[PDB]
């Protein structure tokens, strides 16, 4: 098992026992996959498979399931901490690197909320934030959970003290400002939204697209129809296969559906937008 693990790690391009080779991620994926049949309960085999690029719900599930043994094989082969890790999607703009149990916990929380298990997700992230309240990754995971549940007021509340933090990098800043802009617009707070969305460009392509779309829909809500159209045309010309952008551009009466904090708070199930009363109700 240990020899196989070392060999699979070397296929990732990691130095092991002072030997290194060029990475072959196709081979690393197949290698670690096979190793999960031998060592089904070894977290490091699953971490390796994810590290090689197979970051599926099944793999994230398995990493979590086997988390007791995180780092056991790593230590057997003498890998320094942080060398073996994988990239996981938060579900909103950002991808994070996972190397430690708490990262695995967040990746699993991401998996859970995407699968509709919002309460379990929120509980796992909250557990972390009780210990690590300043840890950006966990703060963002909470925001992403609330986003998927369409809890716009929570997103704004949570991001209010984040958007002013010093030493946020350009990527993080772009995600935060885009998320806060969108969420404000979803609360009908259009002029506030525009403070963030007026220039939606940034390093995260998907955030630049969402930011521009929300910018257009915000302008439309403010009666700036021709400006909205220009925004949407510029956006559609650069993203001609984007059917969401197409919908908004072709139907000049399509608007952003908005709500309020009070309506959100009145849900009978906090995680289910279907239980949210409409403006009429």
């Amino acid at each position: 098992m240990v020899s196989r693990f070392a060999t699979c790690c070397r296929a990732l391009g990691l130095t092991v026992n002072d030997r290194q080779r060029p990475a072959d991620l196709t081979a690393a994926r197949a290698g670690f996959a096979g190793l999960t049949h031998l060592a089904h309960d070894q977290c490091d085999a699953w971490i390796g498979l994810a590290a090689a690029g197979e970051v599926t719900p099944a793999v994230v599930d398995a990493v979590w399931r086997t988390v007791a043994s995180a780092g056991v094989l790593q230590r057997e082969i003498g890998l320094a901490a942080g060398e073996l890790g994988f990239t996981y999607d938060t579900g909103w703009y950002l991808q994070f690197r996972a190397t430690e149990p708490d990262d695995f916990q967040l990746a699993y929380a991401a998996r859970l909320y995407e699968a509709g298990e919002f309460g379990e997700a929120d509980g796992l992230v909250g557990e972390i934030l009780a210990r690590r309240p300043g840890w950006f990754d966990a703060r963002w995971l909470q925001v992403a959970i609330n986003h998927r549940a369409q809890r716009w007021s929570d997103v704004v509340r949570l991001l209010t003290p984040v958007v002013t933090l010093p030493s946020l990098d350009d990527v993080t800043s772009h995600a935060v400002r885009t998320a806060l802009g969108i969420s404000l617009a979803r609360l009908g707070m259009f002029a506030p939204a525009m403070s963030y969305l007026e220039d939606p460009a940034g390093p995260i392509e998907v955030a630049a697209v969402d930011g521009a779309l929300a910018k257009a829909l915000t302008l439309r809500a403010q009666g700036e129809d021709d400006e909205a159209t220009e925004v949407l045309q510029d956006l559609f010309a650069t993203h001609p296969e984007n059917t969401q952008v197409e919908q908004a551009l072709l139907d000049t009466s399509f608007g952003l559906v908005t709500t309020t904090s009070a309506r959100i708070e009145a849900r009978s199930d906090p995680w289910d937008p279907e239980t949210e009363p409409s403006e009429a109700e």
